[PDB]
């Protein structure tokens, strides 16, 4: 019943049936108790500050083709843009100047920066005194080296799915393989690691779900993003369905309660598909937002998904508006980079 896996949640007791069975059923009661167990280990364990993390997405240039994603190579119907290393280090610089305390970079995976013009932005933005996150994809050992050298903090490379073979299926350049062992690297290197999956792929199953969690739990991963499935209608995948935002809250209780300690983000897609969803997100497990920082007129080329939210406002709204969110939900904002503090326990 519900109160027996509950029980078990609050025990410890991760077993695969477990998970499933959390993830099965559809229970009012049981849902909300499964996102107040989440929130109260949020609580007791990452406190009530919410961490900002500024966005720069600097480029929406891509080789790759992964069939969700609206900035895949063969999307003709895009202007593509690059930020120049000057309006990337001037625009962290302003990130700064509003309160950021990690700066995160971000980008298709565009072979004009890489290594050596990341290294460049990475020095420059390390000596204004702030963590920096990368989020570039995968590349070679060598390259993320360059990058731990020049003084990146952080890196975030999501998993998508643990399902190798949906994996292939839908990143046709590269596979799960490739994903993990490109994770493992980081680790290796010194990295805080994010990893993390989407919800509601096309062919996706509940079993696939929990075969996530149980792959976040394994490598202890530092941050996960977790947001859903949004289909985009210039990709293969426009008819298909969007992932419920019920689920993909779910998958983010769930990992806090596997993962108490890590640093878990209230996605911007869980804020596209639901009004309001960050802020849902932030009571069931999350501590971190990003508000997006990249400039007009480049910010509205970077969808990956449509109906993103922060587009229409002055393009130095998103970190006043998110320490509003953080005050009216009785939060307090980080007050150092926000990097991993563990607790070891049994
Ligand atoms: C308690 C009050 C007033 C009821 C009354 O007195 N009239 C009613 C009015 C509108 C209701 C919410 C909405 O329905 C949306 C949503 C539906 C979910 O299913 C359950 C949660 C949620 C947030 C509802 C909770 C609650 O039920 C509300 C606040
Ligand atoms: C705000 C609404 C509706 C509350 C409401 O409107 N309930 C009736 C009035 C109650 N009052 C005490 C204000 C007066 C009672 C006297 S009265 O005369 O009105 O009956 C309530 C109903 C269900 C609640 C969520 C669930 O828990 C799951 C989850 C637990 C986490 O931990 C925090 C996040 C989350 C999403 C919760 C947030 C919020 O909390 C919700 C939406
Ligand atoms: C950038 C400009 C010009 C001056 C400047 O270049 N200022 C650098 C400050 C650098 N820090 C953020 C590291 C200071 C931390 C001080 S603190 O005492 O908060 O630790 C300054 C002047 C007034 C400042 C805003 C207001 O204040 C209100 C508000 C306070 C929040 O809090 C942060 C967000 C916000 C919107 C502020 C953002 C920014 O800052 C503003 C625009
Ligand atoms: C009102 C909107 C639909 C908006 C629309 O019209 N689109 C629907 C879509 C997702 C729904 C929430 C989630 O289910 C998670 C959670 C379950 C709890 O039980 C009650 C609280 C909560 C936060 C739900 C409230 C509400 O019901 C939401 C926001
Ligand atoms: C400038 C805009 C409008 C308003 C809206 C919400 C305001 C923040 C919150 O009040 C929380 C917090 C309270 C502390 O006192 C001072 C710092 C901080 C971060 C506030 C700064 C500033 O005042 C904000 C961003
Ligand atoms: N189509 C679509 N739907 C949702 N999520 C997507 C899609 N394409 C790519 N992605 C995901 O974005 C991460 C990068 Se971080 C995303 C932000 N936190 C956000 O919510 O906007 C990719 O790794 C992929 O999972
Ligand atoms: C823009 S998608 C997120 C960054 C990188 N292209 C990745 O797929 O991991
Ligand atoms: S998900 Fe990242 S690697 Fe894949 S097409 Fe989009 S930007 Fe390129
Ligand atoms: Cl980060
Ligand atoms: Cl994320």
């Amino acid at each position: 019943t519900g109160r027996e896996i509950l029980e078990k949640l609050e025990r410890r007791e991760f077993t695969r049936e477990v998970l499933k069975e959390a993830l099965s059923i559809n229970d009012r009661g049981f849902n909300e108790a499964l996102f107040k167990l989440a929130d109260e280990i949020r609580r007791k364990y990452v406190g009530d500050e919410v961490h900002i993390r500024a966005i720069i997405e600097f480029s929406n240039v891509c080789r790759k083709n992964c069939l969700y994603c609206g900035l895949r190579r063969d999307n003709k119907n895009l202007k593509r843009y690059r930020m120049t290393p000057e309006e990337i280090v001037e625009r962290a610089r302003l990130a700064v100047q509003f309160g950021a305390k990690t700066i995160v970079l971000q980008s298709g995976e565009d072979p004009y920066x890489m290594p050596d013009v990341i290294s460049d932005i990475v020095k420059e933005i390390k000596k204004m005194g702030v963590a920096v996150t990368l989020s570039l994809g995968e590349w070679p050992r060598e390259y993320y080296e360059k990058w731990k050298e020049a003084g990146a903090d952080r890196y975030l490379l999501r998993h998508e799915t643990a399902n190798p073979v949906l994996h292939r299926k839908l990143r046709p350049d590269t596979s799960f393989e490739n994903r993990l062992n490109c994770l493992l690297t980081l680790k290796e290197l010194g990295y805080e690691t994010g990893a993390g999956s989407m919800v509601g792929l096309p062919g996706q199953t509940i079993d696939d779900l929990v075969d996530d969690l149980l792959f976040l739990k394994e490598h202890d991963f530092d941050m996960v993003g977790i947001g859903p499935f949004i289909p985009h209608p210039d990709t293969p995948l426009a008819n298909e369905k969007k992932g419920d935002f019920t689920l993909t809250l779910k998958m983010v209780a769930l990992t806090r309660i596997l993962l108490p300690d890590s640093n878990i983000p209230a996605t911007t897609a869980m804020g596209t598909i639901v009004p309001g969803g960050r802020e849902i997100t932030l009571r069931c497990g999350a501590n971190v937002i990003m508000p997006n920082w990249t400039p007009s007129p480049y910010r509205q080329l970077y969808q990956l998904y449509p109906g993103k939210i922060s587009v229409f406002e002055k393009d130095t709204a998103s970190i006043p508006s998110v320490m509003k969110m953080i005050e009216l939900l009785g939060r307090k904002p980080g007050r150092d980079w926000g990097g991993r503090k563990r607790v070891f326990e049994t």
